[PDB]
């Protein structure tokens, strides 16, 4: 119970965070934020393919058991 989800923000690997059926992709990245010093609103998280939107939860997702996300942020000079 609990689920871990890892994040990569800037990095090879991703960070383990804990997260539960109910937690949503806008509280994810408001973990980055804070880590990061960056407003959540410059954020997205990639998943598998697909750049998940704030609403969406991880029972509302295909997000898994250790699945892994990509954090980017937009706007980012290239």
């Amino acid at each position: 119970m609990g689920m871990i989800v890892f994040v990569r923000f800037n990095s090879s690997y991703g960070f383990p965070v804990e997260v539960d059926s109910d937690t949503s992709i806008l509280q994810l990245k408001e973990v980055v934020a804070k880590r990061q010093g960056v407003p959540a609103d410059q954020l997205r998280v990639i998943f598998a393919g697909k750049e998940l939107p704030n609403h969406l939860t991880v029972q509302n997702c295909d997000l898994e058991q250790q699945s892994i996300v990509h954090i980017v942020q937009r706007p980012r000079r290239r």
